[PDB]
């Protein structure tokens, strides 16, 4: 036997964990023996030229071996043919966006830079995997303990090939343009400078705990304005080329918000990197 | 096993320490038993000229001396003229990154030590028929409060013996605020072309390499900022008729008679690096 083949008979749906457009994450139980006392896992799945992406999704995290970045456990794949399902292990605390607003009480300053300097180390080591993440967002860090996050989604992860600074991506449609550096929104270019300008953001969030009122979205369209539809990227672009950023958090540090502003130079040469932004954060811990 | 040779498996990248004339190098561990243990390393590739680059390394790996970074290794590709070179990390930095920050830690008696550990460095690289061609502060790495070291040799060429110059071509990206008027006017280099730009260097060493108060900042102020593409044309200008940068602030008149030496007009009139260093430890006894 292997223990990461799941056999789709025994992988029993308990719920949604979370979905877009063309994937979804459900927890489940894999229950082989049939009395419900099987483990649970979080079982990722496209709904019905998805499953090329997703099965080099699968390689890039079973080879990912990090504290700080979610844990492979198997695939599931069809007896049918083609169509496979990823199978990871099951953080019940969820997402910084739900984890965040429930947990304000017992989360100060420091334990949001605790989590900020965790983020920044599974990004290093990503990044030194020649990985971009293209999608880090407060809603893919999940929750391990009160003390300990993961990087917890890969669906958009790409290889930057050797001797290169960028990939070029074709398919973009389902974009965080919010967390989106400008060569990312007018090039699609993405670097590992890229993933640093969606790492602020992501600060951002953290700092304001995933607040809905407050998120990269609902503040960049009050700048921009919320109802123009299909130009709302350009008006995006534009916002950024004049040098309009999110503001400061209330209650952050200006020494956060200038780390975060490091993040966000236009000109992915002149922003900061995960490894100085650790020691900057590791200096307002000391 | 080459202690030299770097496989490129076990070099991660951290992040990028700075970029020049096709250059760009970065901060890496080499890591090979993957537990973030390693040996940190600067290494020096091109952005996507390696003739340039390989020139660079043979003549780096040749170089001995306290003051001057320490060559490590290369890392080479399989079937492929691809090449990085490997150098020891100084985490401090170049003086452009480090004087601003520890202004408190380094008085005049230590910017005077280390003017001299620069041109004991640049007399030693001129024994070996070598000229810089880019040594500015930015370019002098910091060992320690006590110690530094040149750091970038991308530039450096030989100079043939029974000729005092290299004749340069490639100049589109010279550092021209930096550069002696027969570099400027004729592209010739000579051992003196350095001796002129430490004394810039040293004029940033003095001024904590303040952006506001640095060579590039200073001349357009006496030349003009928006002058476009005459800008080395009224620079030579000024040059030749005797204007030079002023005197740093708390600099004494002494150090700024030594730096002016380093600004003769004339190559052959300058000061020499051995004569700098006699000047500066007469001030430092
Ligand atoms: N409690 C949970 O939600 C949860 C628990 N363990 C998990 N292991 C892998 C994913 C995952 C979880 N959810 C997913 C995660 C966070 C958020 C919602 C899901 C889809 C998303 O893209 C965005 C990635
Ligand atoms: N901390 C550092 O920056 C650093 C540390 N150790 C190093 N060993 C070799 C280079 C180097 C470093 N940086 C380079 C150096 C200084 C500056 C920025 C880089 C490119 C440059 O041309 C200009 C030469």
């Amino acid at each position: 036997v292997d223990p990461t083949h799941f056999e789709k008979r025994f992988l029993k749906r308990i719920r949604d964990l979370g979905e877009g457009h063309f994937g979804k994450v459900e927890l489940c139980r894999y229950d082989p023996e049939g009395d419900n006392t099987g483990e649970q896992v979080a079982v990722k799945s496209l709904k019905p030229n998805h499953i090329a992406d997703l099965k080099k999704e699968i390689e890039i995290l079973r080879n990912l071996y990090h504290e700080n970045i979610v844990k492979y456990k198997g695939i599931c794949t069809e007896d049918g043919g083609n169509g496979i399902k990823l199978i990871m292990e099951f953080l019940p605390s969820g997402s910084l966006k739900e984890y965040l607003p429930k947990n304000k009480n017992k989360i100060n300053l420091k334990q949001q830079l605790k989590y900020a300097v965790q983020i920044c180390k599974g990004m290093d080591y990503l990044g030194s995997r020649q990985y971009v993440h293209r999608d880090l967002a407060a809603r893919n860090v999940l929750v391990e303990s009160e003390h300990q996050v993961k990087i917890g989604d890969f669906g958009l992860t790409k290889a930057i090939e050797t001797d290169k600074e960028y990939y070029t991506v074709k398919d973009d449609r389902d974009s965080p343009v919010f967390w989106y550096a400008p060569e990312c929104l007018m090039q699609s270019k993405f670097y590992i400078a890229s993933d640093v300008w969606s790492f602020g953001v992501t600060l951002h969030e953290l700092l304001t705990y995933c607040d809905s009122d407050s998120s990269p979205m609902a503040l960049f369209l009050k700048m921009i304005g919320p109802t123009h539809g299909q130009m709302t990227v350009t008006r995006l672009v534009n916002t950024l080329k004049e040098g309009k950023r999110l503001p400061c958090p209330p209650n952050c540090p200006d020494e956060v918000y200038q780390l975060m502003r490091k993040c966000w130079e236009f000109q992915p040469s002149n922003r900061t990197s995960f490894q100085n932004l650790i020691e900057g954060f590791e200096a307002l811990l000391k």
